[PDB]
């Protein structure tokens, strides 16, 4: 039972943080990148290394200790460091003779969510015979049905650097206490289009004027910002990701 | 069509997912078509069944009820969009040492909510195409069938039977259904798939009346051909994904 | 026409529902919806396209119930019919690469429709004034080099089906007071078709003063072009492909003085 | 001081402006000369018939203190479907294919004002020598490649001001409304919408449209649709005419 | 605390100017261009020449001396010289035999801000081993974490032609007293799309009806307009920038 909002000086707070991307980090110099992508020799033998798999990011933010619950009302969010994609002068492959290096481009996924509990995930796999690596949490006992929808694959985004992007999505049958937004833009040559502004606000209230209600006084933020692939001189490609800023305004809400 | 009932018991909701029906050429390839082959002449076009994506449909029974369930709102979403980030599974490298070419090219994204079966009109790219045993296709195709032959009328009344390429929603009918679709062509067309649990489509017409569910049945239909997967060899297969539906319904009295 | 009040009553409304088939050239008895394959002249002076190679405007004059009262067109629902046919990539087209599917229909499109109370009015404009348009078409007569940009002599009525080639006529913006027209040319040879369908969208046909097209002689004029792109054969030869268009129009009786 | 609107009180301007693309010979109205490339910045010296220019018409209004105030505009590019001629000495896209359609860099621009469009000069390359019979930035310096405030002009002559070295001056033009889109890239496809159902309101944030000094309305346009490539591969700009219809009303001023 | 707006003919003022782009200016004939872009063999050896790095533009505009503050309320802005990109006859590379020159295209960054103090910057680098050149102001003591987010890299955009675009962005964790807008459009061949009009106004008021308040009676304007790359006959590529016009309206506001 959701009752009234509490007012007065004491009754609002705000959360401000950033989530780093988790692209795989194949060595000590390559934070924000994946390992270069290799292609299996057969469909059955698909078997990606952990460092080659971008994962969902998540942070659990503790809120001032409070029945009253913190209610998330608005979000401002922004991808951090968009201009880094203008470095086309290192380690790259020329577009044509004497040209600059091919920039980061191709498949992107940009995703973020704000909830009063962990994001709920449904497992779907491109190829059910893919062997996901040790160190990742992935759909277990995958069958051919898992290539389209196997309802056995439920999980919570409850751990950072763990849930690979390619085999999990937000579960649309759950997540009543979360708001989520994502865009997959495919193709090998698609250009990144990245907007920044400190003037845009998303309102998190549902159809009844109620935002996510924070259980245990924790706010859950989740994100993926795979911007595309970087291409080395050899032609090998590595995913590149960026950090995401969150600012969330919250108010106290009485419940029963 | 009279008034809406109110009160605790007067609303219900349907929540489900429709699986895609892309052809399923073997026991490992659910969600995929058979690789596509090209006829040697225009006249000799003869696609195999496993190579033809078909419309999906589910009839959802509603609480037994003159009142009729009226579909009012819809939330819908393509499920498993991130699978298209698998570019390491024996695809064809974009260039020497590159990652695999992702799923791309021609897509059809379509969904409908009705109080009866979606009504279909048959149109063919090529009237001499021999559609295969086990599909339901425009019968007695003439050259006029390439643009409009009003004989080709059907109901989307069976799963994995109606090929996407030779049927569309009949604009001359479907008064009790709401449909939406986008065909995006070209072989290099990039998929653009959005997800969110914050978007609702209102199903009410210009008089504030939604689809009215005959016999207490809700009809959901879909196609989500996302593009084609290219194998190492160059062969291509349609790839489809599931669609989530959530529909809100209220009891409406009628005479 | 001084326009006066709308008439009411069960008797006072009617609707028109039909489809216009595309007129792409139809080069033989198996190729309804296609043009002849396209060939290119070696000079501007030798441009002489065959009729079967030229897409034309579609038109239908629809008789309305006989009636001073006039039928006033108020709303339109319209839809391109058969959009999913473009998923046929297995019918002797040209493989995009070794072992791949056939290149789908793509490239230059023109999607156009109008609703009016009289024939659509046309202005002739030509890419190349020395193009000789063929017998059996209606085209800009006495073309001069000024016809490549604007020659006010080239006025016509879309008063005949499969006759007015798309490429040399457009709706005349200096006229057409009693018609509503809408069109998009999307160029480029690799341009992907984007075709939306739905039965929930309505276009209101009333002007800034709340008046829609008034049907002279109790006729409603519907016009369309839906050139979807080009189909590429295995040989590399290319043919325009078109699709039919559905129209549903609501009309009401309007008194005029 | 702008005062009340009069309520005889309205008039309408209807016309078209032809494109001015270069017109290299008597058969190529609407096209430019084929484009050639200087081998150095210093040697850039385009011929006039290779340079699209701004189009302008000064339209005299009924003699009238009252001024004509421009309130609404309807506008359209004329002949959009000519771009479907892919059978006329173009270059096949591939063996046995149709000709490459017009595509690549486009500039679509129109303005309505109560005086000549005010122009600022900016040049890609300050060492470009602009030809006789054109009006161009004079005394160009390297600063002219980004902003040289010396280059002020009025769009006061047709077939004269090259598109490439002039833009509307955003520091002036209070008495004009202008709108333009430059869509670059060599392969970019043209997207041309036509309809007779769209109106643009010309009033500013205070409810005042352009006021016609000396009872003249100034219409300006550029519609470079792209480049046509012929069978040899050479490329030439292709432009189209623009329709304007403008509603005006009489306004008293002090 | 923000109190009432002043009224009267004397209560408003306006600022009108342009910011020139700062692309590198490799010689006396190439204002508005960078130096040719080259590609270092490794991240380790990445060492961009100063003339090769586009920088942020900034101007500090003094306002009429004024407790009252000037409050920025509206902005009109425009890229100046968009039609220059139609010069495809000047020292370029023909797209195909006998064709015109390939126009300016590829990665673009269009950005502008209006504030009552210097734009606040956060350093993010594509590659932490990039050696930024003498004469630039850049993230100091970069580590591998600087490739995603390192909170030590805080700066003010307080100097023209000094802060490279590629290693700095607006700090979303600050800039309360500034409004900023930017778009990074990536890709090797992405076409420029440039709109111009004198009929569009951006409102600078925040959600409480308050615009940027000008400390010390100074308005801060910042911009980047990297339009793409110019490809010369050899195929070497240079960034090309254009100037940006600003018109800002301000009003007097009382504060305590
Ligand atoms: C940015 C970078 O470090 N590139 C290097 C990559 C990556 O380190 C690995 O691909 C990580 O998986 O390795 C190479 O052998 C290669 O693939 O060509 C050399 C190249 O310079
Ligand atoms: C995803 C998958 O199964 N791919 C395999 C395909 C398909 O099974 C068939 O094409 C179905 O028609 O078959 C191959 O022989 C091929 O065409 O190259 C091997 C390839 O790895
Ligand atoms: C759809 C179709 O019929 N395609 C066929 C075309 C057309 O009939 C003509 O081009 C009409 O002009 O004719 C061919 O000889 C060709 O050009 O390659 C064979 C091709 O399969
Ligand atoms: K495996
Ligand atoms: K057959
Ligand atoms: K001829
Ligand atoms: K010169
Ligand atoms: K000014
Ligand atoms: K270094």
């Amino acid at each position: 039972e959701v009752l009234e909002v509490k007012t007065g000086v004491d009754s609002i707070t705000e959360v401000e943080c950033f989530l780093t991307p988790e692209m795989g980090d194949p060595d000590e110099h390559l934070r924000g990148f994946s390992k270069s992508i290799s292609i299996s020799d057969t469909f059955e033998s698909d078997s990606p290394n952990k460092d080659m798999l971008p994962c969902y990011s998540v942070a659990r933010i503790p809120l001032p200790n409070l029945i009253l619950m913190w209610e998330a009302v608005t979000l401002k969010t922004e991808v951090i460091g968009v201009t880094t994609l203008m470095n086309v002068h290192s380690n790259g492959q020329a577009t044509h003779d004497n040209g600059a290096a091919k920039p980061v481009q191709g498949t992107s996924f940009h995703f973020f969510s704000v909830g009063g509990e962990a994001l709920e995930l449904q497992g779907v796999v491109f190829n059910y015979r893919t062997t996901y690596p040790d160190g990742t949490i992935f759909p277990k006992n995958a069958t051919v049905q898992s290539q389209v929808m196997n309802t056995e694959h439920k999980a919570y985004l409850d751990k950072n650097k763990a849930y690979p992007v390619e085999c999990w999505v937000p579960d649309p049958t759950r997540n009543e206490n979360t708001r989520y937004f994502g865009t997959l833009t495919g193709g090998e040559n698609v250009p990144p289009v990245l907007h920044i502004t400190n003037t845009a606000t998303t309102v998190l209230l549902d159809e009844f004027g109620v935002g996510p209600l924070c259980k245990g006084d924790n706010l859950y933020l989740s994100a993926v910002d795979v911007c595309g692939m970087f291409t080395n001189r050899s032609g090998s490609q590595q995913w590149r990701g960026l950090s995401r800023y969150f600012k969330v305004q919250l108010r106290k809400r009485r419940v029963k």
